[PDB]
């Protein structure tokens, strides 16, 4: 049980099987691979696609005859094994250059290159076939408050995002931006720091409509915040055009851990999420597998991330399917919760004395809400232990 | 010196002095205070103002007449002091009632309830003379995961604050409404949980002008992010529409510790953002006296809250008028922050060789930033050892 | 499956199915249950036995007589189930007098005070069978700097703990202490506020041999630390006297979920490690029913504590039965983690070549730990996922 | 004011100001410094000593005659500065080998590999001058809960301990030990991961009088601990032999910010603690100059720790001898926190019919402990603001 299959549409960053290790404070354990044989390996494990930064695909500082064969070998491996590449995004992060960011870099020179090497992924990109491009500023932002003023970075932003915007239009490209973000690490607080950051900034941008976001599992559990909740704002949005799959064991460094490891119960809450809301995007996953881990290691936590999600799918389709779990969520009035406060309007309810000066507050205070009955049939559902 | 004046516009809540020191694990420490004598002992240390919960004012339950006659009462001590009333609030977190929350309950009984009792508050706010509304969430929220599905409750919040915003315009009211996140506690995780989520949520809304954000120092804290950041991106929207000021330290329970305790780096760059900004509305205090406090105490720590804002303030503007900060300002480009990256337009960017082929990587990149400096000068003027 | 009887040894505090649901931001959601009905509800759903601080079972300030009347009516409850008692613990906290602390408060007079509040609870204790006295300092600490000298603090915290070693001594009582540590909530800062500080501060004891620790999962996850990580010290030090269950999401206030909800997997390797080292104590549990239920949900919530035990219990079992599971954990050397490093003594280590002039670095290196794999081996048993 | 001599006792690790900048996301912005140069920038700023590595000092797999030439070239630097090293350390993080550990690795061969290499660097120590020699055990944890039995790991540290304590014994060396902790971070959860489980365990090792904590101040902040308890509570274990001082904002990444960057108020704290407790031995900076910055800014980063202290040193020393402030901390009862509970003995206590019976709790609880006002001296003193 538990296969999956293309359709299943799990993708992984190139970066992800092909982190060597390297880590602030020790060496790399693993050789790089090529990006041809990671192809292979994980169509066989049963991947839908791949995603990449331009420098994970052509190293950085290619002339443009080194570039033409990187991708046309790559492009070889994807005709050879049916995988996709639905997603691309920028490197600007690695190099020195990028110290103090990009798109808001201090130095105006920076965030011009910035923007020219970003260009240059997004025709790359559209070539591939690519749907979303993501936007990780992961360089943007400060150690020091006198460092940045944050009014200027914030217009900075958008100047960038506007110009991208003006770029895509213009070209007449069919595709969209996704922003991902990220508390901290490794600057010290790093600029549109949750989902809900990038959401209110998206609404500024010239057209809003080219933008969504590209939320992680683990980087919203860097701010302690609820990453169901975050995805379902994200939902009620409409702007929830890609996701990073991933597991973290609370607040503290960016840990990466397979989809399922970390934070177990919100996994399931956010399947439940995912698959009643019909996300019909990547099931991407963003993970790094641990240094202790040799390559039979690396294939192997690829591998749970796929199985976590179809297992936990599972789970939760059962649980919505299950009729004393239905007759639960009445008695805990979710039905309730779905229909409207006052669709008589706001004159009815100002007139309706049973709304204010004839309420009995202290019957409705005594009813219970159940929740902790209805959160019981979910952990057993969970853990396959009903009867 | 830093002694308060009425014109430095700081407010005070009702609840903040006259916090009894009721916590979860123990009872109160101090008697009640009537709301006459809090406003004649703040008018004393002087504040501009005072705030209030309906329920603050007026006992829950009183009949029409006990109401007029707190009223009467209150507005006598507000003409005998010169103290205003910037702002007022609902109490839908304290009753009973309210444990599955007030505009998200899932009860639909108790959803209009909450909208009844608020709008009556925000009469009596317009007659007190209030420009600005809070509204704070503290009961909308989960434990759990299945007792809240995320999406219907935000079609509920929505259809809460649109319905305010129509009585508002209705009647002709000249006030504005601002949202207070905090990201959990009493509930497990809470709604628009930080100023990101309230800001994107605002965007929304059928009259977007209507509404901002009421962010406070601690809350923001509790969710590890940075509050000057935060409050720069509300700025940069146009939605900083008031302020809770107070200390946190760190990631725990809400402190609600006397502004300028926590973390005194943020305060010194949050009173240096707010009045190079330009923020013209109230500094008011929402902090809690320990309750390991008499009534001296309680005093001495509102008056502490004044203080530590005024030498602050004072620590920010010889900051920035110290021409060595100024050179050094030049020296980290905040200058070349503030330029456009692209003004010249994005063909121009395009056909702009000095961008990319011929920009030199190198030597931007060894370029250093100068933030330790400019930081340290920070320091040596937030100490007063400026030699 | 998975019905719980006394056998299992689960306890339940007296405070925890009768938490009124006062949180700091509201009122009572349900009414004050006596004793004697806990009593008989928990010996209905299978429990063990109940705990209990002085004041939850004689009220504050009750003359001899009641509390003979008080003592006599619960002992009758316990004699007609055939529930235990064997824990119990004094209230130093809720009484303003508290309001600094017990045993380190500032005031001489209050710690004279608590010390006698204590041993009268530790004769009550002794008379109704209990085997552990527990002692959660929750006023000891501070919100400010200036406020406690900490080595004073720790001088009276030892004074204190060696005065009531020397009384149960004395008496000829067989009852050990067991001390909970918890990092903060409701002072800023608690003193011993982890597994670990309150490990060492029992070795400065006169008679380390009477104490050990109380760890509760929750109160080790406010600082972000591993609770099976700190439960193996313990256990590896010989002092795991007592243990509470409950759940904790993350870095915020205490909540106090019901045992399993908060963080699975740690619940999951908690199960395991308390089973495969035959702890003999009881499972205790500490939880709070959230305030949104009504008493119905109380026993829902109860029961579900002992469920969630039992099938962790059943799962880790089956963990660690599973052959395939055995040959893993060889694959990754936990066999090897148990042979000494250096049985042939320092001399032996010394003159061995191949433990360093010809070691072959490269060689163990390149050697996988093979851990993602035991890991998912993990996941799929607690899932039930086994084929 | 506030200049440096080596008198202040002030220390530098050549992996601090050596630091090349890269992070997990990027590459180095800096180039390798000599340790020869480290040595004379550090002298000129003012600095007392460094402190090393194995690998900082000697390239890993260095030849027993570049060894010897590297020794030497640094001692000569030594010799023209007159700069001590009063502390070495070994790298049991970097190399590949040590992906699981150096003393708890499940493979055998690598714990017997970490001793030699351990041990080798401690006659290294020695003939340099070190008196105390530093472990962080910086890979020894795991990323899952069956990587690692931990009961097993702690048996193994204790055996690495208890053998090199049997090496420096045998040796006649006048070397003492000292633990570094931290939570997490490069591994999930860390062993020994504060500094009170670092104490507790230390007391289980077979001659504990040769080992104590090293606590830094970012470290015991990454579990959101008062830095300023946790050091008091070694002082008063006797047990603090070293320190390493730095800034940290919160819970996050080892950030390793210069001193008095971070949480300021708890700088002050601990400062006031070192001194009035007479710490006497190194203040030892570890810290990473940012990597935005060039040469010029590691320096004047490395100068501003310095700078940093002294300027705190001068404003708790004012606070302290501040007449008002001696007058504030017995208005607190700070003098009746210092004097013994019971020391007219137990049978004394229990006969004091004031300390119970006739004990009047309401007027020992209505005393106002006056915290904030002493808090609020402490700030105006921390400030300058002392009218
Ligand atoms: O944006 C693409 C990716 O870039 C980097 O690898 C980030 O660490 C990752 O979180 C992000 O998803
Ligand atoms: O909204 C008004 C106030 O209501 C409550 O007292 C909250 O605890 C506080 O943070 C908020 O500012
Ligand atoms: O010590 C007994 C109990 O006292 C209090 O109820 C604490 O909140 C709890 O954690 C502790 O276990
Ligand atoms: O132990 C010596 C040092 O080793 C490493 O550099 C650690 O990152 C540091 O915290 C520690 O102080
Ligand atoms: O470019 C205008 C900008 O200039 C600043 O005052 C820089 O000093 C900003 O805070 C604002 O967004
Ligand atoms: O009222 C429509 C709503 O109904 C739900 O499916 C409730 O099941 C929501 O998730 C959506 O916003
Ligand atoms: O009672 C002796 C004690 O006195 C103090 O100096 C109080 O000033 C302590 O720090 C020490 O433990
Ligand atoms: O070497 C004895 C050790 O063996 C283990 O059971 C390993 O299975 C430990 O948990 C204990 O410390
Ligand atoms: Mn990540
Ligand atoms: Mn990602
Ligand atoms: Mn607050
Ligand atoms: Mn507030
Ligand atoms: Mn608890
Ligand atoms: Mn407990
Ligand atoms: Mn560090
Ligand atoms: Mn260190």
């Amino acid at each position: 049980n538990y296969q999956p299959t293309p359709e299943d549409r799990f993708t992984f960053g190139l970066w992800t099987v092909g982190w060597q290790g390297r880590d602030p404070f020790g060496d790399a354990t693993r050789r790089a691979l090529d990006p041809v044989e990671s192809v292979r390996r994980l169509a066989e494990l049963g991947a839908h696609g791949v995603t990449f930064h331009d420098d994970d695909l052509i190293p950085f500082g290619s002339s443009d005859s080194e570039r033409e064969e990187h991708v046309k070998r790559f492009r070889q491996a994807l005709d050879d094994t049916g995988m996709k590449v639905p997603m691309a995004t920028t490197n600007l992060f690695t190099h020195p250059v990028f110290k103090d960011g990009g798109f808001t870099a201090n130095d105006r020179d920076v965030r011009r290159y910035a923007l020219r090497k970003t260009i240059r992924n997004i025709d790359l990109a559209v070539e591939l076939g690519a749907e979303t491009y993501v936007a990780w500023g992961g360089r943007e932002g400060a150690e020091s408050g006198g460092a940045k003023d944050v009014r200027d970075a914030l217009d900075r932003m958008k100047e960038a995002f506007d110009l991208l915007g003006e770029y895509v239009t213009s070209q007449g490209y069919d595709i969209r931006f996704a922003i991902e973000p990220k508390p901290n690490e490794p600057r010290g607080d790093i600029l549109l720091p949750t989902v809900g950051h990038a959401l209110a900034f998206i609404e500024r941008l010239e057209r809003p409509e080219l933008y969504g976001v590209n939320p992680e599992v683990g980087h919203e559990q860097m701010a302690g915040l609820n990453f169901p909740h975050g995805i379902a704002q994200a939902l009620w949005a409409g702007k929830l055009f890609h996701i990073d799959l991933n597991g973290q064991n609370g607040i503290k460094y960016d840990q990466d851990l397979r989809f399922g490891a970390g934070d177990l119960r919100a996994a399931f809450w956010l399947v439940d999420l995912l698959e009643s809301a019909g996300y019909s995007g990547p099931r991407h996953f963003d993970f790094k597998p641990p240094r202790t881990e040799d390559f039979d290691g690396v294939w192997a936590s690829a591998a749970g991330c796929m199985r976590n999600y179809l297992i936990l799918k599972e789970r939760a389709a059962a649980f919505r399917a299950d009729p004393e779990v239905q007759e639960a969520l009445r008695a805990s009035r979710l039905d309730e919760l779905a229909r409207p406060t006052a669709a008589d309007g706001l004159q009815a309810l100002l007139d309706d004395r049973s709304a204010f000066e004839e309420f009995d507050v202290d019957a409705a205070a005594a009813r219970g809400m159940a929740f902790e009955r209805l959160d019981q049939l979910a952990m057993d559902h969970l853990l396959g232990a009903r009867g």
